[PDB]
This record gives structure tokens, sequence and C-alpha cells, in this order.
């Protein structure tokens, strides 16, 4: 559908919080990167 697509143009309303979100992307979402992705083996 449209997950990140929505956070594409709305990525300017959050600058400082942007870095923060990355800190968690480094902490919690560290391993989530590879986990989850192929949702349509077709």
């Amino acid at each position: 559908r449209y997950p990140y697509y929505l956070s594409d143009i709305t990525d300017a309303f959050s600058p400082q919080v942007l870095a923060a979100v990355i800190f968690i992307y480094f902490a919690a979402l560290s391993p989530a990167i590879t986990f989850g992705g192929l949702l349509g083996e077709k």
C-alpha cells in the first residue's frame, strides 16, 4: 500500500526528532532491518 511513502514528503515536519528516531533505529530497530521484508513470496 503506502507505508514509507506517507513519511516521504512529511519528512520535513520533524528535523530534531529525525536524528532521535535514528538513535532508536540504531538501538531497537538495529536487528529489525533484516527481520521482516518479503511479504509476497508469490
